[PDB]
């Protein structure tokens, strides 16, 4: 089996599907099909055909024959590619045009920017010389290019007869009647689509199967005897993808789309907001199938505790009544968008309303890369821009932030060219304008000068850490496999033996021994999402979103199953219940303790969700967290031993320029009782010393050359500046253990007597 | 490399750029260019020229010749310096005036404070004695000084024909028709500019590249394939520079500027605040390129938790809708 | 006349140089590596495949010149310097609330390169009380936890260094010493015989001192005196 969630997105290869390719002819009403492809299509040489494009756009052209066109090719020209909205490499479908429909009229009008420089009737110069007796097929809404000399005027197919498409026979009596098709109309063409949304595939698949399927193929649901949900609610960080995704789905499904912007509704006088809502719903019902996208729904339907006026609760109630009135099932779907899912009134998040919710969260590396590719598809990038590096460096960047980053890169490119650009002149040199290209350094500078927005939001992603990055801890990994991986990859195994596992683990040990890394590594092994939460972050949550922060992170973990919810730095929240119970500063630790235990109680029934903790202070850890049904498994992470420290050094220096004479194993003997953090700080000090050394070396070399320029560039060239043993010796000189010999036997004692904390002392 | 952030502010020295200098003559419609500078400019002795000043202010004068004028000098008189808004040491540019445009009428009116003590028709005492057959170039909106005895009356070029600038030929039939050009009109002249803002260069450069470039040279952004940001938000300690900088940039970029003061919007009855906002945005769109400076925006768009009434959230929502409606990119 | 914007955070390059600071040669030498090199030469660390640390803590006797070192290192790198004191942070919560620490950190982000200095950690960084409780210290707990949260998100900004200073290292919260936070620990000692001469000279670098005054003579007699005492 496989994960069939992302199955609707898959394109089903068919004999009628041909890949896009360049044509041997620039004819706009004629393409060229390979003879074999035509035979599969039952077509013949020079036969009109309908090409199915993207965004519900299609054109009509006569297919020729040529053996150079490989089987998975169609050989269309640039104009057809633009009309279909398909770039090279897309997979269009081909259908026949048996009804050639020799048209009596083919209304043709020009575009203003393609007419600049025409001093004669366009009908007698462009249209008639190429259409009369040519029998060129024409598809309404497609821009065919024409030439009548030096100027090239492109006309849109305004109004054919038949209306859809026809063939331009000699009987087509028509001329150019005015210029009403100015180029600015392109703002509503090629606007949005599936290809314009990147970084979301699971959410996009969910939206498509909840919106497009009920509206295009309701027969499936009717036969299965299930009524599909009518309420969808997109939510996520501001600027992520919501309004784009809604419009993309609406345009791709080809259903009547009505946008109800919250500010627009609330900016009108009382009695017009409700009137507009009623009109929108009525029009959607009349023109079914339909979609009603309510952007910024939080403004028109905020939490009832926050809304003050009566003409706001009235609008909320009107919206609720209208949604309740949609149970007629007139192929109408109401989709929402709100960055504040909790700010929404609870009534909306109910059956018969917005009951199905999709979280358009922060994208991962591949998503950011795809977003950047989408946004830079039009910019004049140079041949040395590496978007992979930028995507790796852009952590916490939503799509809007990436678009702003591209814009800032372009601006920085302009600033570099400001020296050769004079602002006083009302016009800029054309050659200078066309020679501006965005380089990688511009992007790096823009990224340095740009800041992320969704850097505080919880991130649900598979960590990149593997077992290799962690040195030693073989037994800990061996037991973690049983505790986590087996009940996830093989859940039925436990049911086979009639015994359920435990969904809780606690890591206790000296600081810097690799407790945070183990959680990420085990998540990576099981390919399960990882949610990182720190005690300091939890403590500020109560002074803020309040009760709905811990509940929210746990709900997110539930929605993201399988998951590994890690609570680092339990030393603060899990502080043992004070004997003199009191205070509000610790009244937040008591909250993040009791409310957290309450959620732990309800989490054992979810399955495939494991709650892992980490504490450097097992003495103060609340004994309640150790209860069965909670973090009861206790795993001790010891200080690395002689063998483990070699692995730790190697991992810390797995990508370092270390010299050939450095004995990694030698340091292990001298560094005993040092945590992994100290072992990494040793390497950091060594790297800093090497940087100092090679900085001084390069400075001395350049100063030697400048102290008599006649001195030529000798064979001496900048070297690796590898980390010599001297640097490591100097680092070990200042290196100091972060765990004392008196603070290890105590950890051993707690390893012995930790779970006994639920009783007396 | 260098920090190219403060690059737009830099003035690009050009052969047409001359530094300001005192003139050997007090003539207001005549300056004096060094012969070599004229040769670089392809000008000749006694040729009308357009001088590009600051704050979108320029004058027209006939350039003479003199060897005492160093190459980086223009030798303009005090009146020309005042009209151009340029003090000594500024770097103006020089353009030719091939269309001398001998004008049929040169409307001239006086200023009240320069007329105190005149007991005769100003046309027969100041204008005609110095304009008839003098062929003095005149630029609309420039105050040229004249004398008809002891009193010195300075007149503004009210309405020339052609409207922009012309040469005062003998055929210029005109007299002083009233005194509608009282000196108090100077409150709206030489008001604000880049030189009137000090202590901010990085912020000023950012504002200029985010506002003036998209409005004057959108070709760069269009070719690069990037849509420039339309929303800018100045913030800082009260009284620092905000309202001054906004007006300075608006006047220097020479685009239709509309000021929407928050208190003024909120001081009106319900249904007039939103009406005024809509009118402002519509007028800005009509007269593109344009700028819509919303001072004290916090009053009309405060935090929703703090606002209590409905006719305030309505204004906030109207503003949000109007800004969302600006994606048409009409150079606004 | 009185100023108005005297309470607002100021983002400017300090005028203090290494000369105004007497002695501390080793401290300056290590601060160069810790701060200047990852700023002037950021690509150097990427060349060796190892990232630096954006945190430092100054602990030592009062009056030994911990505040001056931060300003001096900012001046050397020509980076903006933001000065924040624990007493100021404690009143922020009783006020702008959550959006004061977030705001100063955002300002530091916008002003990169920057050196965000937290003087007087003796108050905010008071060690988490065993009997956790109270709202007077519920502000120290806020300025501690909320500050650590911001420190966590600051390591990805680059060219922003967070420096602390504490005269009470005993009570300093152990969380601030974590990697990814103020983990580098630099000890500022009491000036020695040689350092005190430099301190006197700096304090009197623009003074009318007579021709018979032996600056070095005082150094011997003043032992154990902090720089503040030498200036007094
Ligand atoms: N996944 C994406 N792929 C491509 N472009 C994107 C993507 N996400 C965002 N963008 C771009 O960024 C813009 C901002 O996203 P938008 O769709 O307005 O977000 P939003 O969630 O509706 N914002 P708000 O209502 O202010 O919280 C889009 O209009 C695109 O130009
Ligand atoms: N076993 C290990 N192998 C390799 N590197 C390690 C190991 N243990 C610690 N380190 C390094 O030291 C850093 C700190 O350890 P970490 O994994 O964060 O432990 P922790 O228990 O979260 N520490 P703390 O929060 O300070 O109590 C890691 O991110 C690694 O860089
Ligand atoms: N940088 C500057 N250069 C010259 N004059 C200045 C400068 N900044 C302020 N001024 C003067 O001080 C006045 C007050 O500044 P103003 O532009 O009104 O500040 P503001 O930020 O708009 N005030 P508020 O809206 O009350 O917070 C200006 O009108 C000038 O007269
Ligand atoms: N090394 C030094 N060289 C010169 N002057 C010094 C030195 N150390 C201290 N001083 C002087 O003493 C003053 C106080 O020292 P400062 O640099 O503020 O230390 P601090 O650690 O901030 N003190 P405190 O906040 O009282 O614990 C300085 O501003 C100087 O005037
Ligand atoms: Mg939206
Ligand atoms: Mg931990
Ligand atoms: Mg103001
Ligand atoms: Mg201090």
């Amino acid at each position: 089996k496989k994960d069939f969630s992302t199955a609707i997105l898959e394109r089903k290869k068919s004999p009628n599907r041909l890949v896009v390719d360049e044509a041997i002819n620039d004819d706009n009403s004629v393409v060229s099909l390979h003879p074999a492809t035509m035979e599969k299509l039952q077509l013949f040489r020079g036969d009109t055909i309908l090409i199915k494009g993207k965004k519900r756009k299609d054109t009509v052209c006569i297919a020729l024959a040529d053996e150079t066109c490989e089987e998975p090719k169609i050989r269309m020209n640039k104009v057809v590619r633009s009309n279909l909205r398909v770039r090279l490499g897309d997979v269009i479908s081909v259908h026949q045009c048996p009804d050639v429909k020799y048209g009596k009229r083919v209304h043709i009008l020009p575009v203003d920017d393609t007419v600049e420089g025409v001093t004669g009737n366009l009908f007698d110069a462009y249209l008639k010389p190429y259409f009369l007796e040519a029998y060129r097929p024409v598809r309404k809404g497609d821009l065919f290019l024409v030439r009548g000399g030096m100027r090239s005027v492109e006309f849109k197919v305004i109004e054919t007869d038949p209306a859809e498409y026809c063939v331009v026979a000699p009987d087509t009596e028509i001329f150019c009647e005015g210029e009403p098709v100015k180029r600015e109309d392109e703002e509503r063409l090629d606007d949005v689509g599936y290809d314009d949304v990147g970084g979301v595939r699971k959410q996009m698949a969910q939206i498509r199967e909840l919106v497009e399927l009920p509206l295009r193929h309701p027969q499936l649901f009717k036969s299965i005897g299930v009524k599909p949900p009518k309420g969808i609610l997109l939510y996520g960080p501001p600027g992520s993808g919501k309004t784009l995704i809604a419009r993309a789905v609406a345009n791709e499904t080809g259903a009547f789309f009505f946008c109800i912007n919250g500010p627009e509704i609330m900016s009108k006088l009382a009695g017009e907001s409700e009137s507009n809502l009623r009109k929108a719903f009525e029009e959607a019902e009349k023109n079914a199938p339909s979609i009603i996208f309510i952007d910024e729904i939080d403004s028109i339907a905020p939490k009832r505790e926050k809304t003050n006026g009566e003409v706001e609760r009235r609008i909320v109630s009107q919206l609720l009544t209208l949604m309740d009135g949609l149970k007629s099932r007139a192929h109408v779907i109401v989709m929402g968008a709100t960055n504040r899912p909790n700010s929404i009134d609870p009534a909306l998040r109910r059956f018969g309303r917005f009951d199905r919710e999709i979280d358009i969260g922060v994208p991962d590396e591949i998503g950011r890369l795809e977003v950047l590719r989408i946004h830079t598809k039009n910019m004049k990038l140079a041949e040395d821009v590496d978007l992979e590096r930028i995507s790796k460096d852009t952590h916490g960047y939503v799509g809007a932030d990436l678009a702003a980053l591209c814009t800032e890169a372009a601006l920085q490119c302009i600033r570099e060219k400001m020296d050769v650009i004079d602002l006083e002149d009302d016009s800029i040199d054309a050659e200078i304008l066309n020679s501006m290209a965005v380089t990688n350094e511009h992007f790096h500078t823009a990224l340095g000068n740009s800041n992320p927005s969704a850097l505080r939001e919880t991130v649900v992603e598979v960590p990149n850490v593997s077992w290799n990055d962690i040195g030693g801890l073989e037994n800990v990994k061996r037991e973690l496999q049983e505790t986590v991986q087996y009940p996830v990859e093989h859940p039925e195994k436990f049911e086979k033996f009639g015994m359920s596992p435990s969904k809780g683990v606690l890591f206790y040990g000296p600081p810097g021994c690799g407790k945070t890394l183990l959680a990420k590594a085990i998540a990576n092994e099981c390919q399960a999402n990882f949610i990182s939460v720190k005690g300091p972050e939890l403590l500020t949550m109560w002074f803020g979103e309040s009760e709905a922060n811990v509940r929210e992170i746990f709900d997110k973990a539930r929605q993201s199953a399988p998951c590994v919810l890690f609570f680092d730095e339990l030393d603060s929240i899990a502080t043992q219940r004070g004997g003199g119970s009191g205070g509000d500063g610790g009244g937040a630790a008591d909250r993040v303790l009791n409310q957290l235990l309450t959620e732990m109680d309800g989490m054992n029934a979810k399955k495939t969700v494991f709650i892992i903790g980490a504490t450097n202070r097992p003495d103060i850890i609340d004994s309640a967290l150790l209860r069965p049904g909670r973090l009861d498994q206790l795993i001790y992470i010891p200080l690395p031993d002689e063998d483990s420290r070699l692995n730790i050094f190697k991992a810390a220096l797995r990508k370092s320029p270390i010299a050939k004479d450095v004995d990694i194993g030698a340091l292990a003997k001298y560094t005993q009782g040092f945590s992994g953090a100290d072992i990494t700080e040793i390497c950091q000090r060594a790297c800093k010393y090497a940087i100092r050394e090679n900085i001084e070396k390069d400075i001395e070399k350049e100063k030697r050359r400048s102290e008599n320029p006649e001195a030529m560039e000798e064979d001496g060239v900048d070297e690796v500046s590898e980390i010599k043993a001297a640097h490591f010796e100097e680092s070990m000189k200042y290196a100091r253990r972060s765990v004392s010999d008196a603070d290890i036997r105590k950890y051993q004692a707690f390893a012995q007597t930790l779970q006994q904390s639920r009783g007396f002392g």
